[PDB]
C-alpha cells in the first residue's frame, strides 16, 4: 500500500461531476471543483483544470492526472507549512501517508488547526493522539474514513486498509 492506493480507497473514482460529502461539486479522485452552488461554475472550473471543453465528463487518465497533481500539492503544502512540516518530518513513512490523507481531505489550514493532536503526534504519544483526533467535527462527519486514518496514526501499519 501507499498514499495513492490509500486515497483511491477513501475518495473513490467518479468520471462525472458529483457532490462530495459536504454537497460540493467534485470529480475524479476527490478533486474539489468549487464550493459554489452553481453547476455552471463547476463546469467552468472543470474545463479550466483539464484544458478542453469537457461537458462535465472526464476520462480515467484525466482523473489520474488531477490526482497526481493533488497529491503532489498536498505534500508541498505540508512542507511549506511551518506548523506542519516539523511534525511530518518527525513521522515514519506510514504515518506520513496518514498526514497527507488529512491534508488532501481538509486542507493544510484545516489540519494545521489540530494543534493538540499535532504536538501528541510529534511526541509519539499514539493512543493519546488518537483519542484527541476523534474529538472533531471531521470524525463525527466522516467517521469510517476518520477511523481508518486514525488507526493508521495509532499503529503505524496499513491494517485499516486491508
Ligand atoms: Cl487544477
Ligand atoms: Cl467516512
Ligand atoms: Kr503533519
Ligand atoms: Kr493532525
Amino acid at each position: 500500500m501507499n498514499i495513492f492506493e490509500m486515497l483511491r480507497i477513501d475518495e473513490g473514482l467518479r468520471l462525472k461531476i458529483y457532490k462530495d460529502t459536504e454537497g460540493y461539486y467534485t470529480i475524479g479522485i476527490g478533486h474539489l471543483l468549487t464550493k459554489s452552488p452553481s453547476l455552471n461554475a463547476a463546469k467552468s472550473e472543470l474545463d479550466k483544470a483539464i484544458g478542453r471543453n469537457t461537458n462535465g465528463v472526464i476520462t480515467k487518465d484525466e482523473a489520474e492526472k488531477l490526482f497526481n497533481q493533488d497529491v503532489d500539492a498536498a505534500v508541498r503544502g505540508i512542507l511549506r507549512n511551518a506548523k506542519l512540516k516539523p511534525v511530518y518530518d518527525s513521522l515514519d513513512a506510514v504515518r506520513r501517508a496518514a498526514a497527507i490523507n488529512m491534508v488532501f481531505q481538509m486542507g493544510e489550514t484545516g489540519v494545521a488547526g489540530f494543534t493538540n493532536s499535532l504536538r501528541m503526534l510529534q511526541q509519539k504519544r499514539w493512543d493519546e493522539a488518537a483519542v484527541n483526533l476523534a474529538k472533531s467535527r471531521w470524525y463525527n462527519q466522516t467517521p469510517n474514513r476518520a477511523k481508518r486514518v486514525i488507526t493508521t496514526f495509532r499503529t503505524g501499519t496499513w491494517d485499516a486498509y486491508k
